């Protein structure tokens, strides 16, 4: 993916050496190395040397100020060279084989969610309160502190995207990759030192999309909230490099009941964008567990409740009123059966509970199955044969009733 | 070399997510990607002025501050748009050389008003994203369609629909008296997922006119 690149130098002063080599580390092809100015004006060759595995460059600063831009070119080698390493050696003045002189603009990202707003399950989306701070070292913007009687100046949107591109110099953007409809900005304020260290943070408010959302464990289900955060621009420009946590990635006090967050991950990525272009990607991922004490006192107790029903009914034997009874305990199963909500969106699959829903249902029909059974018995005769297969399924009866569950531990577990 | 002077729209665009599908109201949600690209030899960013060869902008400034010179640009509409576009960055990158392209990720509400509900459940559907120009083609034209990344994302997060196929097409339509200007058709092909319509619906009929039966 990454087929071509460069490093933007520090700048040389009048009259000053510069020295560059190749070396492929991992027996890779041999690349072209080249050195060029800021804009596209090339200086130099990086010629393959005297014992053919090295490529050598070589330049000296004649201009007024040089702007230096090293370029590894990687187009014929090896067809997609998953790994290709090489060993760049830079340097200004000792030609040999303190500080850091590959000059660096790299993007140091922090995020933090403080509130879960809302969390939907059928449009597979959920909401958060956040923020985001970017932060970079620019040697330009360079605020010298005396025309402002301070060390520190600050700057809000429409102020910082107009007025702070007067200039002409790059800024680097970003983007919530998987937001939905719009990002509720409540303040994108952006600080700058003399030093030109650049600090940006924005509190916002956000609608992201979860399509890594597994309904099937339900209402036993884990997820993974996403809040992916791209660079609209390349890595010609920007990198995020190092995540700073700037403060606790999930906050105390995220006010949502349904879920709870279990574990975070923050991590940088890098994407394809466009052909042939890379873009840093923040991937900053909340993996959440839900409650499931609604689940089992709404639920789960009640089910035990009417199936509990289903089997004290065996006990009885006058199976005309036993009959009754169980088709009664039947008939309140539909109703209990509809009245369990699921804001489950429309779904392919069954999950747990539908499962155990729908075995609970078919054999507590097949109690009344028995009970017509036993009465016709009784009234032929045969009244003892009757009593026998109560005994007889009281016994087997719950004990299907936990297989069944240890059944579904194993294939949902 | 081609001595009729061209300037000519690159028109790209990419489904990312089916956030929402309306049923009653008969339009849908996405989100998603476009992006134009055209040479203009004006423009003409000679990187003497800026150590760099490529310089950016976003909305404000490329619709007031690109208007400065009073050249023209290609102006676009999603025809099919119900209510608002959630554009989320909209910027514009320029060479020296004068290559134009612009980019936008985007959220919009769509109309569908070939949704045929006879074939229910079992039905198919097809969701547009007409994409036209504002300005005619005396000034600018799409003509070549580019794939900038794959046009139906591998995570859409839409379950009750799964797209069978895509198609993206130029078309150039009438506007006001006897001008015409370019619309990029990207059509998705759309079948329902019944596998909820059966388990649910189907089997529970089956089963209640079985007992008719026995």
């Amino acid at each position: 993916d990454t087929r071509y690149l460069t490093q933007h130098t520090r700048n040389l002063q009048p009259g000053d050496t510069f020295h560059a080599l190749v070396e492929p580390i991992g027996e890779a092809p041999l690349p072209r190395l080249r050195l060029t100015d800021s804009g596209g004006k090339p200086l130099a060759f990086g010629l393959i040397d005297q014992p053919g595995e090295s490529v050598e460059l070589n330049y000296t600063c004649d201009q007024d100020i040089c702007e230096l831009v090293v370029h590894v070119d990687g187009t014929d080698g090896q067809k997609d060279s998953g790994e290709a390493v090489y060993r760049l050696l830079v340097g200004i003045n000792a030609p040999n084989l303190s500080s850091v002189f590959l000059e660096s603009d790299l993007v140091t990202v922090g995020l933090a969610v403080d509130q879960i707003v809302g969390v939907d399950q059928r449009s597979e989306n959920f909401s958060v309160v956040g923020t985001l701070k970017l932060s970079w070292h620019d040697p330009k913007l360079g605020f010298s502190p005396d025309q402002c009687g301070c060390t520190v100046k600050s700057f809000e949107d429409a102020s910082i995207r107009a007025v702070a591109g007067e200039i002409n110099l790059p800024l680097p953007s970003f983007s919530f990759y998987n937001q939905q409809g719009n990002r509720w900005s409540q303040n994108q304020v952006i600080f700058v030192t003399p030093d030109g260290r650049a600090s940006y943070f924005e509190r916002f408010t956000v609608t992201l999309q979860a399509p890594d959302f597994d309904f099937l464990a339900y209402p036993f289900d884990r997820q993974k909230f996403s809040i992916k955060v791209d660079l609209a621009v390349p890595t010609n420009m920007f990198i995020f490099n190092e995540i700073e946590r700037f403060q606790q990635v999930v906050g105390d006090q995220l006010g949502e009941e349904e879920w709870v967050v279990t574990s975070y991950s923050q991590e940088i990525t890098e994407v394809p964008f466009e052909r042939g272009s890379t873009n840093s990607r923040f991937t900053t991922t909340l993996l959440v567990k839900r409650n499931l004490e609604y689940y089992i006192l709404r639920i789960f107790v009640p089910l035990f409740l009417i199936i509990s029903v289903s089997w004290v009914i065996f006990f009885l034997k006058d199976y005309g009123r036993q009959l009754e009874v169980a088709s009664g305990n039947l008939l309140v199963f539909v109703a209990f059966n509809f009245t369990i909500s699921g804001d489950l969106p429309r779904l392919g699959y069954l999950t747990v509970l539908d499962r155990f829903m729908i075995v609970s249902f078919c054999l507590t029909a097949i109690v009344v199955l028995i009970s017509v059974c036993q009465k016709r018995l009784g009234a032929v005769g045969k009244q003892a044969v009757a009593a026998q297969i109560d005994t007889w399924v009281l016994v087997i009866y719950p004990l299907v009733y936990s297989l069944y569950i240890i059944w579904v531990y194993l294939r949902f577990f």
